[PDB]
C-alpha cells in the first residue's frame, strides 16, 4: 500500500458542494481508503485572476492501485462532476484533482507527472499538505517543513 496525496480545487458551481461530493467519490475508489482530509481554504486565484476564489484542500489516500489507475479514477470523478476542457488555460472549473505525490515514486509518463511539477511553488497546495502531513519528505529528499520555513507563501484563510 502506498500513500498518495491529492490536491483538490474548485471555484465553480458551489465549491463546497463540489468538494464534499469529490470526497465521497474518492472514498469509493477501489483498493483505496482516505486517511486524512485537510481543512478547506478560500484562496485567491494564481495564474489568471479574473475568476472566483478557489476552495482548496488536500487528501491523503492509501491505495494499492497503480499510479495511472488512480489517475483514471480521479479523472472519472472530475468528468462526472461536470469538468469540461475549455479554450482558456488555467480557467475556472467545477473540480480539479491533481495527484501531488504517489509515495516516493517519480513518474513521467504521457498522462502523469509526479510529483506535481509546480507544487513546491504553490501555497494552496503546500499549506493543506502540511496540515495533514507535517513530516513529509519529497522523493528528492526535500522537507516540506523546510520549504515552508524558507519560501514566501501567504498563509491561507479558512473557507
Ligand atoms: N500529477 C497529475 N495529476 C493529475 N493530472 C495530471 C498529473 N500529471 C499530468 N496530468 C495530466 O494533466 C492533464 C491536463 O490536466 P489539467 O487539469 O487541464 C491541468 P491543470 O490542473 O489546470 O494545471 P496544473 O497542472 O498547472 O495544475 C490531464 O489530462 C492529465 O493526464
Ligand atoms: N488559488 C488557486 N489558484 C489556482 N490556479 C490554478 S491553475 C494556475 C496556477 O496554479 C499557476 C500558478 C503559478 C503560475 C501560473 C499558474 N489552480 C488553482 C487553485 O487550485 N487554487
Ligand atoms: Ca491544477
Ligand atoms: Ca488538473
Ligand atoms: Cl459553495
Ligand atoms: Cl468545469
Ligand atoms: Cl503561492
Ligand atoms: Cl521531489
Amino acid at each position: 500500500m502506498t500513500v498518495a496525496y491529492i490536491a483538490i480545487g474548485s471555484n465553480l458551481a458551489s465549491p463546497l458542494e463540489q468538494v464534499n461530493a469529490a470526497l465521497k467519490a474518492l472514498g469509493d475508489i477501489p483498493e483505496s481508503h482516505i486517511l486524512t482530509v485537510s481543512s478547506f481554504y478560500r484562496t485567491p486565484p494564481l495564474g489568471p485572476q479574473d475568476q472566483p476564489d478557489y476552495l482548496n484542500a488536500a487528501v491523503a489516500l492509501e491505495t494499492s492501485l497503480a499510479p495511472e489507475e488512480l489517475l483514471n479514477h480521479t479523472q472519472r470523478i472530475e468528468l462526472q462532476q461536470g469538468r469540461v476542457r475549455k479554450a482558456e488555460r488555467w480557467g475556472p472549473r467545477t473540480l480539479d484533482l491533481d495527484i501531488m505525490l504517489f509515495g516516493n515514486e517519480v513518474i513521467n509518463t504521457e498522462r502523469l507527472t509526479v510529483p506535481h511539477y509546480d507544487m513546491k511553488n504553490r501555497g494552496f497546495m503546500l499549506w493543506p499538505l502540511f496540515e495533514i502531513a507535517p513530516e513529509l519528505v519529497f522523493p528528492d529528499g526535500e522537507m516540506l517543513r523546510q520549504i515552508l520555513h524558507t519560501r514566501a507563501f501567504d498563509k491561507l484563510n479558512k473557507w
